């Protein structure tokens, strides 16, 4: 019983978190794991409205989460449709913050009524940058050049790619710092967001990198040049991950009507704000409203990882006038750096998939690898469109 | 399934359905029109239903049993059910002379298990120390005047003590929390940028800061009446934005934290050496966050760590893009100079214990399991300078076992 | 003694010798014998040269001097005055380019321009045993009673040297200190240093576990890109304005409104953002910049952070087709006495603007005049050359 | 003082009287009189009398100078010359050559301390480097009438088939206009694209200039419907402070590096490899992260790239960009006491050819170090070893100055 399974655990032997070893069942591991905090606790029954009964903690338990305890429901809206390439998408939004999601169905209205928005992808490649070192800089200059050559490229690509049928070894850009040499690694990863396969294919490119030079040494799988989870100007520039850009017009009736403003009011907001606002600030590709409320609310909808909402909320904003009397409103976002995925991770539990099956891109896409992440990311794209054109027209009308 | 002029009293579901979509009524108008609050949801889900491609695609979308009464009018729209993120738990985590049990939401595996072993070096090394170096919430409103020396003008005016005091006091009238502190403003030809900075209590503040902010530039106005206000938010506060104003100047709350790892520790619990990580912070978190071109992401993954508390704790998710912002230190330390010693300076955490996804009440478990739930009665603005704290020597502990890990490699 | 007879005597200066010029001219003769062509310094001068003024103040192991052409782009319409803006250059068009600025902006009206801000700064990095000790320091820092010793000290430094704020910053147990504070006419790096040195032997009668690691922890920050100089300023904060009518952008500039505004956004905003750029929204600020401090005597590394702008440009008038264009320059760091302005040449260039030496008057005004003068005809130059883009 | 309407064969006083009744331009004295140091001396009186101080050029130097390099080549309305002090750092032991490093500098103690650390680099064994990349780039920025047809551009440019026509377009209009890669960015409907070649031993703006516009105009064919918005839309980055310098390069890419014994460390530097180390990660590193620098991770790079680039006839408003730098120091040898230095150098713009390399003072510094103009049989040669002394420098720079804060 609870009670015995209790004592016999406070009889130091087994830790809390060796509880989905010995007990026979998920549900009750959590149970018994909740009671033995609760004691640990200034108030013994602050876990009272915590959940955790009656959730599926078969694919949790070693693939996404440690010492459960239970699990946090967030609030999941819907905004749309989001017209976007001639398809519509009913897009789901985890959030707890109010009126996000009503601004952002709001855009989508207005795009409707403007005849739709359209997407590319521009690029598409996770990284991984690790450090290594040489003896002097010498020698790590004489690296860098032998990973430039064809030869040496070809050796390294070859090495990569063996470790995994969707790991195709892009490009390498290599960077300096005397005897230090920072490689980041790039390649597609299908509709995985690839962090793990493409650190699998980094450590045996390493390995048959150091055969070649075994006089490198290799400090960090991960030497902040990927960059992964942290700011950083190379994500913007180079890209990480999904590189897209979205688009549309909006009849000036519809951002007087729908928008509550006009097309000149937006332009100047959009401008000091979005341009000349982020510019004092000392911003790096932080040239938008508020892509990063989107990004967050879709990622947790969609099992997504929501840290990488540092980087994959980069995006600049552009407005302009257009049209016959140039009262119409022409929008632009682009978003050099969205790392996402349908495979994976949190892709894997149920609810996660059931938003993810609503924008009908779950899991791999049989036919056309990584097309489903793909999509995934235009949609992304487009919904941050929708919730800075809404954003920006309140904040143009006061 | 009866005809829609009998429906119009006060009935069956498919008749709603048919109601909505007869009298062409939006489906967020579904919660002040049926019976309770669950039931607006299934009918919208029902309806949402039709319009997907695979029509069965929300089987499993939880949507029975929730609070729903909390979230509507103030956290969320058009809901269709909830998204469950798994709660793990780190700790004890020793940190000023108290012991914290840490709740993570995440979905990242061995996240909370490597944050969990970084709580038990710090543990056994004799715990950990913060500080709350500042604290204000801001936000940067941008104004233009016709000419740039109409703009130098207001903002010498603003410099003097006569004009931040009359300032001050139209910001300060519009809330008991409201006390403005100082103010940085910013010239771009005839724009002027203007970060008001104030505490807000134990609030997060935005919604605070926001209607203070209107008080104080309609006064502004009343000074300088060719003054036009162009957005509430000029992005120069910087919220939801990497900018280098943030890490410079601060937002929200300032947090530096600090412990000591005997060598023992680092090579029994850590499974590596004081010199080996030592060399693994500067060249990773100092100068390849350098080489990357990096401003405030000198870490390895606070990310990963405010990220989690802050989906636990009902903060907002988005601000981990400023609040995430760490230089992570680390040097020898002790007679031996064996040992180990490490700091994390995060200059701007947004965070609050009231308010927003606070109100709900399985996040409110979550931060009562702290001990920071809601206002501090006694003393204002505590429960969140201690969260603060917390999230600052979690993410400590985060940093200390995945540069382990690293540092020790394969 | 002959030159031969002292060369032989030093393998086996001017403190020596007698005569200024011949000391170099030995010099150059002892350095020539390590070249691989020793005619080369054939070409480089020395002779006429009053090197009184430079020994022991502005360089060393001197060997001669470099002529650096000095153009002439005026007159310049600022605040009601005109000023004749020498340029020291070796890029074709730059002075012309930037005289047809001078002429759009006559024609205009005018510009105007007002300094906003004025404080020379220096960042030490000092180290407390403890994050918690550094937390207290910062804390004792910003209280009114410590800011007023740290204050009383570095002011004891100097008659000029007044302390104006104390910005300061945590990284662990380090904490970064920035001073900044007035300095008369003088760019005052020398003078702030020697305030900063006062206040920190002061700081550690109060807290002696501190330990001062460096003068300058690069939180000034001089001479390296910065986000702090951009957003925080350093020496002057500086705007400028302008008003251009249509029919001079159509004669005088070769464009349009419409079409200079779309350059201004699209490559001085948008470009500048999609390089990652932290202060450089402008097209070619530091060409003006660097031309001038060289004319005048400044320090032309400061260019690093000197050339700080952001250009912007909107249409105005009646019909909308006027081009509104202002340039705003948070630090540019500047002087007139001390360092290369102590030289007669340079002189004659500040003497041309005048604002040569102190302004015994009104401390600070000299400086501060020169410095509008850089952003007005900086912003003269962007004028110009975007012209040129706009146009093809 | 002959009457105006005679004077068409004349005095100074002539000259001046028929300017000012005509208002012809004062840049005109170059074509209207014969010689070139008589049309500056008469800009200058008549410049006096626009001056609140009429003999504030008495002392600005114009005599004996050689204008003829100068005019329609470097600079307009001359009214003389600046005398730059010109000291010399050395000797240089790099890559086991030796070299006198002119500097071009205002700053006291800038040469003396340089010179400082060049010697404690020469009793250290001397200093090694390597050119890591060599291209000059221009970033035009092109706009297309939607965001799916600028996609569509960056698509095309990235076959080899495009990029072959690109090159070759751009590589026909110099002998060593040689097309590298492209880096494309897309802002909606603009497209940035950064182009980047060698060039010899010239610097490259204008060769590179020239090449971007044949690039485009042959682009225009594919997409007729593209509009060249501007030769330059700031992605290249010139002159102005940008990440994309500092994480791709531009112009010459340098790493030098060299180990202090720790007896010179003691004697030369006055100090020890420990405080050292110490002081540049708190300084160079940390303290440049919380000022929220990009690229300036040194003490001071540019005080020796500005000296040098001065000297020796460079652009010195490049010292934006050519100053990037990030300086690193750690222990090493037997007993880990002594110091081993690398400096790290980017996006050095920088030629031997060309622009200011023209004027013969400045050709006098460049030979002084062996790397005057063109080099016949390894076109790009002596611009690749001015920028390997300016790296080498930096360094002995870097060694001084930080010797001199550590030790307080
Ligand atoms: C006037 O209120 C505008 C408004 C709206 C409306 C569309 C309902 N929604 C949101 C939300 C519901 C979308 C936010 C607030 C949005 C907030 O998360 C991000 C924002 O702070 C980023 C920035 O612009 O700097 C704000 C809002 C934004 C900035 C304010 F100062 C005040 C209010
Ligand atoms: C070798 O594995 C190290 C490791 C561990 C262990 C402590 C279990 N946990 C995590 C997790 C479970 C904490 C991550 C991966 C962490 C990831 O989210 C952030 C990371 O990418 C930040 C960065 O350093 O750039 C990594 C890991 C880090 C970098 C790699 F290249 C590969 C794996
Ligand atoms: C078409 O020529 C434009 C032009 C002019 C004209 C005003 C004569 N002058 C200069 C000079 C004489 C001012 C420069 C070149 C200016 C150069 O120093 C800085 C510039 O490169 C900064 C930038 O805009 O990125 C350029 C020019 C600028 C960018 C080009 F791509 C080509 C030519
Ligand atoms: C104590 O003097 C150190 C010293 C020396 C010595 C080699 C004589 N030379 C220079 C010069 C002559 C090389 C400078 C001053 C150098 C200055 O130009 C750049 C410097 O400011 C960059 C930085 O360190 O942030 C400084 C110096 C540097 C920083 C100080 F706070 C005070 C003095
Ligand atoms: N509670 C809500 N849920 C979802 N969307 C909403 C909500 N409130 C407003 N919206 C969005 O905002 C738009 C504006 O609606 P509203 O404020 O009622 O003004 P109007 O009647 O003028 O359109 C709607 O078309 C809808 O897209
Ligand atoms: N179409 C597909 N795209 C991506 N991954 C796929 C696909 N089909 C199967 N997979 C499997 O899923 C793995 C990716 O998921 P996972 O290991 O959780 O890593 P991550 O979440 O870091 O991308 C791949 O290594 C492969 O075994
Ligand atoms: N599943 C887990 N949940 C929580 N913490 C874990 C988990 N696995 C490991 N840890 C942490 O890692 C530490 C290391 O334990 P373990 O991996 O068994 O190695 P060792 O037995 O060598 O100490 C534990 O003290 C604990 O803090
Ligand atoms: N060599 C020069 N020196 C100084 N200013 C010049 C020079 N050439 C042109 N300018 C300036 O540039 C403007 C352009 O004149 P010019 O080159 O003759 O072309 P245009 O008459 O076709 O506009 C003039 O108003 C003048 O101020
Ligand atoms: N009006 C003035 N402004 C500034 N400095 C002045 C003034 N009058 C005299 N001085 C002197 O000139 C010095 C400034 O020159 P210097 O020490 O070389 O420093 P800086 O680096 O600021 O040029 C001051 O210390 C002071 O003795
Ligand atoms: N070896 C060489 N390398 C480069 N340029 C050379 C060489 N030999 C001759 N030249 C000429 O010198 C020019 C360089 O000077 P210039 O056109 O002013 O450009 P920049 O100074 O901007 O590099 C080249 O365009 C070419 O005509």
């Amino acid at each position: 019983s609870d009670a015995e399974i209790i004592q016999l655990v406070n009889a130091k032997h087994i830790p809390a978190y060796k509880l989905e070893t010995l007990i026979e069942t998920h549900e009750r591991g959590v149970s018994i794991r909740r009671q033995l905090l609760s004691k640990k606790l200034s108030e013994p029954s602050s876990l009272q409205y915590l959940p955790y009964r009656d959730y599926n903690y078969s694919l949790v338990m070693g693939a996404c989460c440690e010492n459960v305890i239970g699990y946090m429901p967030i609030p999941v809206g819907v905004a749309g449709p989001l017209c976007l390439d001639e398809k519509e998408f009913q897009v789901p939004m985890a959030t707890t913050e109010g009126c996000l999601v009503a601004s952002t169905n709001r855009g989508c209205r207005a795009i409707g009524l403007g005849g739709g928005a359209s997407s590319r992808v521009l690029a598409d490649g996770m990284t991984r940058g690790p450090v290594v070192r040489l003896p002097r800089a010498c020698d790590s200059a004489e690296v860098k050049a032998w990973l430039e050559t064809s030869e040496g490229f070809a050796v390294i690509k070859e090495a990569f790619d063996s470790t995994s049928r969707f790991a195709r070894l892009q490009k390498l850009h290599t960077s300096i710092a005397g005897r230090n040499l920072y490689i980041r690694f790039q390649s597609r990863s299908g509709d995985a967001m690839g962090m793990n396969m493409i650190s699998k294919g980094t450590e045996k490119a390493l390995s048959k990198l150091h055969e070649y030079f075994p006089e490198m040494q290799i400090l960090a799988v991960s030497g902040n040049y990927c960059t992964d989870k942290k700011p950083a100007a190379i994500n913007w520039i180079e890209g990480r991950g999904k590189s897209v850009v979205c688009e549309a017009v909006i009849p000036a009736k519809v951002v007087r009507e729908v928008l509550k403003t006009t097309t000149e009011a937006m332009i100047e907001v959009n401008i000091n704000k979005n341009l000349v606002g982020s510019a004092m600030a000392g911003s790096i590709g932080g040239y938008n409203a508020h892509a990063a409320n989107i990004v967050t609310a879709i990622y947790i909808a969609c099992g997504q990882d929501a840290a990488q909402n540092v980087g994959s909320s980069n995006c600049i904003t552009l407005m302009e006038a257009s049209g016959p009397t140039n009262e119409d409103l022409y929008i632009s976002c682009t978003m050099p750096s969205i790392e996402i995925g349908t495979v994976g991770g949190g892709t894997n539990l149920l609810p996660q998939q059931a938003c993810l099956q609503m924008l009908g891109v779950q899991g791999a896409c049989k036919d056309n690898p990584g097309e489903n992440a793909r999509q995934l990311a235009r949609i992304v794209c487009g919904t941050v469109m929708a919730g800075e054109l809404s954003l920006m027209a309140a904040l143009a009308a006061g």
